[PDB]
């Protein structure tokens, strides 16, 4: 609820191309508010807050002109004097979000397609020359998994809410078996990349858009691969998981290609133990939903959707410490 | 608490090459008391009740000679005057009962043959002339799977303890897609045949005996092959399952490869849809485990690993009507 001629007014001065009149829509729903700009000469996508959307606008700002495929920035406003909050605005892409990993209606060679266009993405996010276009310090590089393996010992520690044996065992073999090859690699990580953070052109298999920068930093890529391809060791039902599918008949590749094409695009091999990098993100995985569990416990979400995603700490945080002891030691 | 030398006597004429003295002692646990019965000669196993025993007895017996490696039998007594409850005994194998289903300290070339022979014995069960050896009438063959389906919507709709709409799905999708071809093919069915329901040679991949025989009965095999290749498509971790694991590098083989090598055992091919066999064998499985849930809602069963169990209804039903949806139609 506020003044949108204050806002066509500063769209005129700080939006390229902008003529009104102007008509503010709202999207149904993203953590900070999401509205719909409509003119004649085109229509843009306002991100809002109630009264660190800085970053998204950043990062997907610096992209545009890499190969990772992001949304248009326009303008970042910062004054909160012109409509309330703060905000930014972006082009309005159109396109599909596929939610289901494996791909329901599609022929073989389609999912193969999809599968190889999304391993471009992450290549192409992995290989950028993040100081080049001006994010050097858009995180904290190097020291990646110990501070991340640190930060989640700490959050489960305060989110606990039952003993769980295989937690505990990973919080302790985690922190004494990072690799020692490749520790300082740092690259831009998306944060939560996966299928239904991606807009695909309407009916070409090719991402138009990545979608919700608001996780995203600088770290090290296994962290952000690893988290990617939890898909193949995660099973259909509640995570919607593609494990044990029959993915030679489906089109959809084996996990030991996938890696083999995202080394082929990145140019470096990927050196350190595997299991550890699946390890750690089951670990992270199992954190991020104690915090959920937490939270319910003591009714702060009391969802279905919230307790559904709290019952599935203790299931990954066990198969967490499963991969764990299939690594060196 | 019985009269040892009321038994000494009764096994003087009815277990071959029996000679005393006799001394008896428990085992910790088995749903019916399993004692050691120990005498100079040799040691044997004595399966008793409170005060259906029988079955096992029986199909234990009938497959002596068989290709399908059993303990000897030597008595089974349901004259309840000897000792006060009925009871039946056993040759005491030795020998390993493997629990990991990835086979944890082996190499590669020795998970290939615990699998291998795990196969062979399957194989083997499924082959056997039920017939010529006596189990004619051990069970009602034909109508395998409209039976059961029918049996577990009835059992769920008993025990549903809340709404599972994939569980619902499941119950009204199966009676319509059993498959048509072999519908009435039937052998002798284990019932829960998987790994550690296999006691294995101390050193040699070689099953000395298979074990718990209590479910069996006469069968549709996928039914009971369905149950035991579930093992691929779960995952690790409460339900030591090897969905997603390097089955390659393990030395595990593929799904594929397994169901081909019993095709060759058996002489006919697995015709039918393999994602029905599978969507069956889970929905079966959510059924069982909701019968658990609904007596820990209810406080019948309120331990730890009962609630564990429960709490894995939901996922199960949701696994199995993703494999459903893979189905032809
Ligand atoms: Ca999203
Ligand atoms: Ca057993």
């Amino acid at each position: 609820r506020f003044d949108t001629e204050a806002l066509e007014a500063w769209m005129r001065q700080h939006v390229e191309g902008f003529a009104g009149p102007l008509s503010v829509e709202q999207f149904k729903g993203q953590s900070n508010p999401t509205f719909k700009l409509v003119t004649p000469g085109q229509t843009y996508v306002m991100r809002a807050k109630p009264g660190a959307i800085e970053r998204e606008y950043r990062v997907m700002d610096a992209l545009a002109g890499t190969d990772v495929p992001v949304a248009k920035m326009y303008a970042l406003c910062e004054d909160e004097s012109v409509i309330g909050r703060a905000f930014y605005i972006m082009e309005f892409v159109s396109g599909r979000v596929l939610w289901d990993q494996s791909l329901p209606g599609m022929s073989p060679a389609e999912r193969t397609a999809i599968y190889d266009e999304m391993n471009r993405v992450i290549a192409a996010m992995h290989t950028v020359d993040y100081q080049a276009i001006g994010l050097g310090d858009y995180g904290k590089p190097g020291n990646y998994f110990q501070r991340q393996i640190e930060r989640w010992t700490k959050q489960y520690k305060l989110s606990e809410t039952e003993s769980i044996p295989a937690m505990d065992s990973l919080m302790d073999w985690l922190p004494q078996h990072i690799p020692q090859e490749d520790a300082d690699l740092t690259s831009i990580v998306h944060g939560d990349y996966r299928l239904d953070n991606l807009m695909f052109h309407p009916t070409e298999p090719r991402v138009l858009a990545v979608l919700d920068w608001e996780l995203s930093t600088l770290g090290h890529p296994m962290g952000d691969f690893g988290y990617h391809c939890m898909s193949w060791h995660i099973a259909p039902g509640q995570f919607r998981g593609i494990a044990g599918l029959d993915h030679a008949a489906l089109g959809i590749p084996d996990e030991a290609s996938y890696r083999k094409l995202y080394e082929q695009r990145t140019g470096r091999p990927i050196t350190g133990d595997w299991n550890f990098y699946l390890a750690f993100s089951m670990f992270r995985i199992a954190g991020i939903l104690q915090g959920i569990m937490k939270r319910v416990v003591d009714g702060t979400a009391s969802s279905a959707q919230a307790l559904d995603a709290g019952k599935r700490a203790r299931p990954m945080a066990e198969m967490g410490w499963e991969y764990a002891k299939k690594a060196k030691q």
